[PDB]
Protein backbone atom coordinates (compact mmCIF):
# COMPACT_ATOMS: atom_id res chain seq x y z
CA UNK A 1 2.23 -2.79 -0.84
CA UNK A 2 0.00 0.00 0.00
CA UNK A 3 2.73 2.11 0.78
CA UNK A 4 4.72 1.36 -2.08
CA UNK A 5 2.00 2.83 -4.26
CA UNK A 6 1.15 5.82 -1.57
CA UNK A 7 3.47 8.19 -3.58
CA UNK A 8 1.92 7.14 -7.07
CA UNK A 9 -1.63 7.37 -5.60
CA UNK A 10 -1.13 10.78 -4.86
CA UNK A 11 0.95 11.10 -7.64
CA UNK A 12 -0.83 9.50 -10.26
CA UNK A 13 -4.28 11.17 -8.86
CA UNK A 14 -2.45 14.63 -8.89
CA UNK A 15 -1.06 14.23 -12.69
CA UNK A 16 -3.57 10.77 -13.76
CA UNK A 17 -5.99 12.10 -12.51
CA UNK A 18 -5.34 15.94 -14.13
CA UNK A 19 -6.00 13.81 -17.16
CA UNK A 20 -9.18 13.58 -17.03
CA UNK A 21 -9.65 17.23 -16.77
CA UNK A 22 -7.13 17.39 -19.96
CA UNK A 23 -9.21 15.02 -22.00
CA UNK A 24 -12.12 16.39 -20.72
CA UNK A 25 -11.41 20.17 -21.11
CA UNK A 26 -8.99 19.67 -24.35
CA UNK A 27 -12.29 17.07 -25.64
CA UNK A 28 -14.97 19.31 -24.25
CA UNK A 29 -13.85 22.47 -25.14
CA UNK A 30 -13.63 20.92 -29.67
CA UNK A 31 -17.36 20.72 -29.33
CA UNK A 32 -16.97 24.60 -29.80
CA UNK A 33 -14.82 24.30 -32.90
CA UNK A 34 -17.44 21.66 -33.98
CA UNK A 35 -20.27 24.04 -33.76
CA UNK A 36 -18.63 26.81 -35.78
CA UNK A 37 -17.75 24.43 -38.57
CA UNK A 38 -21.77 23.10 -38.74
CA UNK A 39 -22.58 26.98 -38.10
CA UNK A 40 -20.45 28.07 -41.11
CA UNK A 41 -21.68 25.43 -43.28
CA UNK A 42 -25.03 26.10 -43.04
CA UNK A 43 -24.39 29.66 -43.13
CA UNK A 44 -21.96 29.38 -45.73
CA UNK A 45 -23.94 26.56 -47.55
CA UNK A 46 -27.59 27.82 -47.38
Amino acid sequence: GVIDTSAVESAITDGQGDMKAIGGYIVGALVILAVAGLIYSMLRKA
